[PDB]
């Protein structure tokens, strides 16, 4: 399910999946990277080598002061669509995406 929530003053849609939950702002469709990389069952480590190499040359916002679940890396919809799909979750995340 897709629940209406708010962090650090920010709008978001809030999906519930088995590994967590994933974010989209409501401003701007933005999708947080890190909650894509944590559904595709990636080690913290590993996730970090993934964001320094295939994401950080993207468009995209470091939120590492934004206390809360809402922390990570995001990036613009049709970015964290590809990300989504090269690590095969997009299936998963679909509902998110189109919501």
């Amino acid at each position: 399910q897709i629940y209406s929530a708010r962090y650090s003053g920010v709008d978001v849609y809030e999906f519930i999946h088995s590994t967590g939950s994933i974010m989209k702002r409501k401003k701007d469709d933005w999708v947080n990277a890190t909650h894509i990389l944590k559904a595709a069952n990636f080690a913290k480590a590993k996730r970090t080598r993934i964001l320094e190499k295939e994401v950080l040359k993207e468009t995209h916002e470091k939120v590492q002061g934004g206390f809360g679940k809402y922390q990570g890396t995001w990036v613009p919809l049709n970015i964290a669509k590809q990300l989504a799909e090269k690590f095969s979750v997009y299936d998963q995340l679909k509902p998110l995406f189109d919501f």
